[PDB]
């Protein structure tokens, strides 16, 4: 097959949730990754790019995000649909939506907009009552729904997706929160990843807001789950892009993606289609308290309304050569979630026992929002003892482990931390085997119960632009860190 990674990834979801194919996740093939002609890995949104300068001058990818969004908004002629984590957008995030509106309804067209956040159980209202008076004239043009949404308080569930979707045909999907103190106003931004496609798989990911949208327009009137607010005397449009999109976007491509979601907790229970069986493993590391449900490790129907988590364990699973991770953490704060995923660990612990080189980059300690380990130990000590599961023991695993992982903590210039003194924050949920199949996408590695969303995409081209742009000048920069890097021998852990 040309496409063995995807092969194998469709394979697992259809057995996991097949009642949600097409919903929550879908393959499709005649994608493009929608870089420019002068420089076509820009698809790749990276932030901020300002590769070896610990004063971030040249903000390279900064402006190329900001400018895809307003460019992509300001050629909608139908749909405009938004998902993002509480805040609401602001700062130049704020200002590049209300720039792409205005550029389309100056074009002559009139608008569907839906905005929606998960929050802790902020303000709709208010949100939309500044948009309406920053669009000025072009108000008139749009139809607006703003919500903010709690799905389950008690797991701890809400919105996590971060997606840009027009018109069902281009789509922006990654980990950038759309918060100006963290990412544009501040000498130390936070680093992280969005890519820029077209095609059928934008149509993926409407169909994935519709969703989100008919539950959150169901519970409407629940107000310690929904807080709604729409434009003029307009409804809640729980399926505008089934409503207003082709069934099947256009290709513009040759890219085969698969888009694959999750629905958290409190949306829907389980798949009554799957008749999944998960083998589940065992670990008295992971449950740090007795009292806590593990829908991570310990629920089968979870898994099954939750096909990202295993679409992410399959990506790893399939890889022939090596790995490359970039994660905020691999592991989570306990309570209230479980420490790690056990059956990824499990699944890199195989990979490496079977010479497969898997490189895990996550943000520094230091950061203790952007960081839940105290050290590196927490990481190479969990890879350790699974591997020794499956070599006989313990020394067998730390010279499997010293022989096949580079570990370590994030830096984008030579220096330890940024200029101003702050250590380097690192949000990407980015998974790359075989400089040919990536995951961009909101959902993280570390164990967590939310609706997140991203996109599998198998294109070697684009996987070598993935390298040179991004998890090269990475390695370049964040191997002086590593505890664990078997390409110099380097085996503190
Ligand atoms: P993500 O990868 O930073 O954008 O969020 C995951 C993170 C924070 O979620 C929140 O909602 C923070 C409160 C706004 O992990 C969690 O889920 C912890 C929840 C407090």
């Amino acid at each position: 097959s040309a496409t063995p990674h995807l092969d194998a990834v469709e394979q697992t979801l259809r057995q996991v949730s097949p009642g949600l194919e097409g919903d929550v996740w879908e393959r499709t093939s005649g994608n493009k990754l929608d870089g420019s002609a002068a420089d076509p890995s820009d698809w790749l949104l990276q932030t901020p790019g300002c590769w070896g300068d610990d004063k971030c001058a040249d903000r390279v990818g900064t402006k190329r995000l900001l400018a895809k969004m307003t460019e992509n908004i300001g050629n909608a002629t139908r749909t405009v649909d938004i998902s993002t984590l509480a805040p609401f957008p602001n700062g130049a995030f704020q200002d590049a939506i209300v720039a792409g509106l205005k550029e389309s309804a100056a074009k002559g067209n009139k608008l569907k907009v839906r905005i929606l956040v998960g929050a802790a159980p902020v303000i709709p209202s208010k949100y939309r009552d500044e948009l309406t008076a920053k669009l000025g004239k072009a108000a008139e043009n749009i139809t607006l729904n703003v919500a903010s949404m709690t799905t389950s308080k008690t797991a701890f569930s809400w919105n996590h997706s971060k997606i840009l979707v027009v018109d069902g045909q281009s789509a922006l999907t990654g980990g950038i929160n759309s918060w100006k103190d963290d990412y544009l106003d501040t000498t130390h931004p936070v680093s992280d990843v969005d890519l820029a496609l077209t095609g059928p798989a934008a149509g993926s990911a409407g169909r994935y807001l519709d969703t989100l949208w008919t539950w959150t327009c169901q519970n409407k009137s629940n107000i310690a789950s929904v807080w709604f607010a729409a434009s003029g005397n307009a409804g809640c449009m729980p399926t505008m892009h089934k409503d207003t999109n082709p069934k099947a976007s256009p290709a513009t491509g040759n890219v085969p993606v698969i888009a694959v979601g999750g629905l958290g907790v409190g949306i829907k229970d389980v798949d009554p289609k799957s008749t999944f069986r998960p083998d589940l493993p065992t670990a008295s590391d992971t449950k740090c308290v007795v009292g806590l449900h593990d829908n991570t490790n310990a629920d089968r129907d979870y898994d099954t309304v939750n096909p990202e988590e295993s679409a992410l364990r399959a990506l790893v699973a399939s890889a022939k050569g090596h790995i490359e991770i970039s994660q905020q953490d691999l592991n989570a704060t306990c309570p209230p979630l479980p420490r790690y995923d056990i059956r990824l660990y499990d699944a890199l612990a195989a990979k490496m026992a079977a010479g497969v080189k898997v490189r895990i980059v996550v943000s520094d300690p230091a950061n203790r929002g952007y960081s839940q380990i105290k050290s590196l130990s927490e990481i190479s000590d969990t890879l350790r003892n699974r591997l020794a599961n499956i070599t006989g023991g313990q020394q067998a695993a730390k010279t499997a482990m010293c022989s096949n992982l580079q570990l370590a903590t994030f830096r984008s210039s030579p220096n330890g931390k940024w200029a101003d003194g702050h250590p380097y924050a690192q949000h990407h949920k980015l998974v790359s085997v075989d400089s040919s199949t990536f995951y961009i996408g909101s959902k993280n590695l570390y164990p967590s119960w939310l609706q997140d969303f991203g996109y599998i995409v198998e294109s070697p081209e684009a996987a070598k632009q993935l390298d040179a742009k991004l998890l090269d000048p990475q390695w370049k920069y964040s191997q002086e860190t590593a505890t664990v890097d078997y390409a110099r021998g380097i085996c503190n852990a």
